[PDB]
């Protein structure tokens, strides 16, 4: 298929504020690998004037999750908040940025 658009790798935290507030639409998102916390990813969404991040949190198992339900990978994670809100303050839905090309 395609590489994701939304795979940033090592972007530092602020890198990905600065990405994203350019981006028009929210959700518009991307997964970056943590600095603060090497190993860890954490997802960063685009919302009005702000940028939310969350971590990517891992059970026992190694499954990824948000807040509850877990999946078996980032691209199943990610696809499943492009219709269940990450926030649990607004909805937000992931969708992917509109890029430079
Ligand atoms: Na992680």
């Amino acid at each position: 298929m395609k590489p994701h658009p939304w795979f940033f790798g090592k972007i530092p935290r602020a890198k990905a504020e600065e990405m994203l507030s350019k981006q028009r639409h929210d959700g518009a998102f991307l997964i970056r690998e943590s600095e603060s916390a090497p190993g860890d990813f954490s997802l960063s969404v685009k919302f009005g004037n702000d940028v939310q991040h969350f971590k990517v949190l891992r059970d026992g198992a190694g499954k990824y999750f948000l807040w509850v339900v877990k999946f078996n990978s980032l691209n199943e994670l990610v696809d499943y908040h492009r219709s269940t809100s990450v926030s649990r303050n607004q909805q937000i839905f992931l969708r992917d940025i509109e890029q430079v090309p």
